[PDB]
Formats: structure tokens, C-alpha cells, sequence
């Protein structure tokens, strides 16, 4: 009933190599450990035109529906995808996400439309730092 | 590789009401007259969340311009959100998110068209892309 457009770019670095950094956004299993608490349906197809449907809830709460579609893929360098999140019957937002990693200095960019989200994103990267060595 | 991120907005009012202008976006036939032609290459239009669009055209014998879009959100007569990627030949020039808002303007319609895009490798079509959309919206005007 009202849209707010914001673009926030957050930067974070990783002593691990770029291929590894990219691996954390490419591999199906690797992404399940850290979701990009039951999980109903879940699909992944890491290619252009490929999707990433994801239905889930927290402690019996309402279900969060995530639908993403990969727009542009540059092996070990760039990942561009759009996605929408809903928690209702209640669309939360839709955004275009760019994740670049030059040799690592991953540069996370999110151009979104909201029907705030930034701080959580810096966190999603602080977590990236987590499973960053779990191997 | 490089990625340019930019956003632009275009406001344009119409003497028509929301139902009318929304329609011009949601009705395949109408759509095919102000944005695309189709009357003497390809145009799949499935207007629904999750549904998408596919357009393929070229001028003369030149490179085929392909636009692939998917609807992300639809609020009747008031909002349209879709993402899309464009390419000419095999070179993918960009991916972006589009938001179309239609707020009542007393007796007319307020249309704010916002485009958050990501232009690929060297290519900076942001300028050229806003130019065209500003034209397509002007063209829409006549269609109403």
C-alpha cells in the first residue's frame, strides 16, 4: 500500500579465498547449513533462469515464503538474483541482489522495495564469516 | 567484471483514472500496443505473481534484444513490481527491479515508475534505459 526504495551496499572482507567465498553462495548443501524451525518445500537451481523456492516457519509460527530467481552468474566473481519474501498472506518485499567478490572483499549490494533490512544484512555477512572455515 | 548500480524515477500524470492506467499494464493486448508492436518476434506475457514475460525483437537483420521478466508483486490498480534482465545477442547487459505505483490524483492518475538496476561489465545503459522508458510512458499517454 506504500513502497520504500533503498539501496544499501555493505562491504566485508574474508581471508578465505574468493572461490571459497563464492562456494558459500553456489553449493546447494552449503547454503542449507546457513539459510542464504521446520522447512517444508525447498528448491535450488544455481543457474540463470533458475529458482530458489523456500517455505519455512519458526517454532510453529507463520510460514516465511522466499522466492528468488538468478539473473546473472559470473563463476567465482558475481551472483545477481532477485527475490521476494512473504510471511503472510503478506508480501514483505522484493529486491535485486548483487554479490561481487573481487580478489576476499565481498561487496554485497541490495536494491530493494519495501511494502532496517540493512543491519540484518551486515549480520548475514557476519555469519558468512562463521561457516567460512567450517571445512 | 564490473557492476554499476543506479536507480531512477519518472513521474507522469494521466487524465485517466487508476483502473484505466492499471489496465494498460495488466492487459496483454493493450500492452502490446504501447511497449511492443506485433502486427505486420516473441512476446509471452503471463500477468500474475510468479508469472513472467519474454520479449524477443531485433531491427533489420541485427542482434536480437531479449528481455526476461518475472512478476514479484501485484496490488490491483495501485502497484506493479517485477524484476527483469535484458540482453542483446549473448552479452547480458543488465538485471533490474521495476516498481510501478499508481496513486489516485483526485480525478486523474499519479504514476511513479521506479527502476533499480544493475548494469553489467562496462556497459552503462542506465542513461539510455531511462530515456526509453520516459518515451514508452509518453507513448502510453497516447494509448489513453
Amino acid at each position: 500500500h506504500s513502497v520504500i526504495h533503498s539501496t544499501f551496499t555493505i562491504e566485508r572482507t574474508y581471508p578465505q579465498s574468493p572461490d571459497r567465498v563464492f562456494h558459500a553462495f553456489a553449493d546447494k548443501a552449503t547454503v542449507r547449513r546457513w539459510r542464504v524451525f521446520t522447512v517444508a518445500e525447498f528448491s535450488f537451481d544455481f543457474r540463470v533462469g533458475g529458482g530458489e523456492v523456500s517455505r519455512f516457519s519458526y517454532g510453529g509460527g507463520p510460514e516465511v515464503r522466499l522466492d528468488a530467481q538468478f539473473q546473472d552468474i559470473v563463476p567465482d566473481q558475481r551472483i545477481v538474483f532477485s527475490y521476494r519474501m512473504a510471511i503472510g498472506p503478506q508480501p514483505m518485499s522484493a529486491s535485486l541482489t548483487t554479490v561481487e567478490l573481487t580478489p576476499t572483499r565481498l561487496t554485497y549490494t541490495e536494491q530493494g522495495a519495501f511494502f532496517g533490512r540493512e543491519e540484518g544484512t551486515r549480520g548475514l555477512l557476519e555469519a558468512l564469516a562463521a561457516e567460512l572455515q567450517k571445512w
